[PDB]
């Protein structure tokens, strides 16, 4: 393309980093990436379980059979009649290409799998090594932009500490600029004809929770303090449709920090910890109480009903075999006192359980016996406990509690990642796009683990491809 005014990308999470990379590298369209925070990455850079793909090279290598049709089936089942089915079709159909894009353009291995809740087969990809998938992916995409910037400053600029506050439109009805507050709190306008909102969810915002899901306002969150629904609000005021805003995902397993127990913010206990073999024990009885691998709305409901009203937490207990397949991650959690390695005898006392050690042993064994029926219907039992586990055998334990995690609602988009006008199927503006958690309609009533990083890549690429047709 001939260089004109920049495309403004709002937010440097995976949706924004995807959109920017695709614009600059495929089309040589100039980008200005604005983020109101002090650093790149949003909640994306903190993501720990991985990114979904159906029918990938990694699945083939590991002899997992998966299709876009099965992924779509799991996604429609998760959605429970909410959202836009054709966007779920797109999300799942283009996921093979998403994983391939990360592997071929950025040499991300993505060679390991985990099966998360609501998934029929393992399709959540992560790379072997020390780096969790959120950080590995953000790091690689940001490094590419920074390299490109250093060679051609006009092709991409990243501007941090820049909070977008509005979009300016001409008489009817085109984008002419982006209004933002710079590092010094001064109003600035970035002149532009194309803007992509990649500004994330609203899960941290107590006021938006009061408006859309009032019964969640006292729950802790995994979200960073930047997660305040800015783009949703800005776009709704400009006349965009919002959809499914009252669909807020509460993740069942945020870690409790033993030295800061009532912190409103929690580290997340990656769902892979359960997918790869971890179980949940009741915090008083020391006994399993539910299917740990169902969808997040269902596991959370079980914890909130079966664990004590006051003191609503559970014990996440992981075997040596879980540790061997998730070593670096668990080592990290241990470094933050979030997981402790303990003998079964000490587990009983350190967590004030009613069960005897010998009784807990009997339980772990029958859970691990996969020739014995599972009390709670768990669809996948791998890396369970040693058959001759004794009271002095060690396990890994963390304390977990439900947390506000993800907002499925947001601005309505179409298949081109264009923002849809309120009460209409026409676009609000030829130059307004959105991608990632700021958008609504992709997940419906519940998001499958692994599909939010996926959404970022699929719809970020889409926004870039479609701006390229118009630029
Ligand atoms: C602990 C945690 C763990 C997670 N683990 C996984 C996982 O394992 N697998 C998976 O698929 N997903 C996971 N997710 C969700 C996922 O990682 C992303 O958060 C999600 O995909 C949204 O990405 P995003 O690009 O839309 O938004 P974000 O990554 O949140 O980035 C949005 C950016 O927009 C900036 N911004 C916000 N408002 C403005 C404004 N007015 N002006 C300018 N900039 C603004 C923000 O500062 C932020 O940097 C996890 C999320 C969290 C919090
Ligand atoms: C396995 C693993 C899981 C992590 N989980 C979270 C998390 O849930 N929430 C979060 O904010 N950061 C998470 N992080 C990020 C760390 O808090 C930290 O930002 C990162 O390790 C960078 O190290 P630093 O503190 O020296 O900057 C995780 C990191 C790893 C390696």
């Amino acid at each position: 393309a001939s260089m004109k005014q920049p495309v403004v990308v709002i937010g440097s999470g995976l949706a924004g980093l995807t959109t920017s990379n695709r614009l600059i590298s495929k089309y040589r369209i100039p980008v200005v990436l604005l983020d109101k925070a002090a650093s790149i990455g949003g909640n994306s850079i903190k993501a720990s379980s991985g990114i979904n793909g159906a029918h990938t090279d990694t699945q083939q290598n590991l002899k997992v059979m998966d299709t876009p049709e099965l992924f779509l089936k799991d996604t429609l089942h998760s959605a429970k009649g909410r959202g836009v089915p054709s966007l779920m079709d797109k999300l799942t159909k283009e996921s093979k290409s998403a994983i391939r894009w990360l592997q071929t353009e950025f040499d991300l291995k993505l060679d390991l799998l985990a099966q998360l809740g609501g998934h029929s087969v393992p399709r959540t990809h992560r790379s072997s090594g020390k780096l969790p998938p959120g950080f590995e992916i953000v790091q690689a995409l940001s490094k590419k932009l920074k390299d490109i910037s250093s060679k051609d400053s006009n092709l991409v600029q990243i501007m941090l500490n820049s909070e977008v506050v509005d979009i300016e439109l001409d008489n009817q009805g085109h984008v002419t600029g982006v209004v933002y507050m710079d590092e010094n709190g001064n109003r600035k306008i970035m002149k532009s004809h194309h803007v992509v909102f990649c500004s994330g969810g609203f899960g941290y915002s107590k006021e938006m929770l009061k408006e859309y899901s009032p019964n969640l306002i006292h729950l802790p969150t995994t979200n960073g303090k930047q997660t305040t629904g800015d783009g949703q609000k800005i776009l709704s005021k400009l006349g965009a449709e919002l959809i499914d805003m009252d669909q807020v995902q509460v993740h069942p397993t945020g870690f409790i920090d033993p030295n800061d127990r009532e912190n409103n913010w929690k580290f997340l206990a990656a769902e892979a910890l359960r997918g790869l073999g971890g179980i949940l024990l009741h915090p008083t009885t020391g006994r399993r109480f539910t299917n740990e691998l169902s969808t997040r709305d269902t596991v959370t409901m079980e914890i909130q009903s079966k664990c004590p009203k006051n003191d609503n937490r559970a014990l996440l207990v992981m075997s040596d075999k879980v540790y061997e397949n998730y070593t670096n991650n668990i080592n990290f959690y241990m470094s933050k006192n979030l997981i402790k390695k303990v003998s079964i005898n000490d587990l009983i006392r350190q967590y004030d359980l009613q069960t005897t050690a010998s009784e807990l042993v009997t339980e772990l064994k029958s859970y691990s016996d996969v020739n014995t029926k599972d009390t709670f219907d768990r669809p996948l039992i791998i890396n369970a406990f040693d058959k001759d586990i004794s009271t002095e055998s060690t396990v890994y334990v963390g304390e977990v509690t439900p947390v506000v995690h993800f907002t499925m609602g947001g601005v309505k988009i179409n298949e081109k990642s264009q923002v849809i006008k309120k009460n209409s199927e026409s676009v609000l503006s030829n130059g307004i796009f959105a991608a990632g958690e700021v958008s609504g309609g992709v997940h419906g009533a519940n998001r499958l683990g692994g599909s939010s990083l996926l959404e970022c890549v699929v719809f970020g690429k889409t926004a870039a491809d479609n701006i390229a047709k118009l630029y």
